[PDB]
């Protein structure tokens, strides 16, 4: 029933994601040099430094916020693809199931440790 455990349990969540070679697309911003049309697509960029740095700077306050954040790194690669088959697309597909796995216990695990609280 501790309220708190979710945010060191997503820190090592995050530093799992970082050794992944499929998060290498996704660990930084998107390049405009490179994909110059970026945001004529995107209305909405997201990474994994920008979700790790806003954990440690206390900007969460619930996993449910980094989940919609990392979710959007995934619909993002979805949208910007010009193919189902593509290398980049085919790395967030791998990388989303790893992350949905291992993700469902914090989220259960915080959201009864709240209903406990507000018993
Ligand atoms: C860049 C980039 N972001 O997502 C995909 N799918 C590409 C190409």
């Amino acid at each position: 029933y501790d309220i708190q455990a979710w945010k060191k349990q997503c820190e090592e969540l995050l530093n799992l994601i970082f050794q992944c070679e499929d998060s290498e697309p996704f660990r930084q911003p998107v390049d405009l040099l490179e994909y110059p049309d970026y945001r004529d697509i995107i209305d909405t960029p997201m990474d994994f430094a920008t979700v790790r740095e806003t954990l440690e700077a206390g900007n969460y306050e619930s996993p449910m916020e980094l989940c919609k954040d990392v979710r959007l790194i995934f619909s993002n690669s979805k949208a910007y693809t010009p193919s189902k088959r593509s290398r980049i697309y085919s790395m967030s597909l791998r990388l989303s199931a790893f992350f949905e796995e291992h993700i469902s216990s914090v989220l259960s695990d915080y959201k009864s440790a709240l209903r406990f609280h507000k018993r």
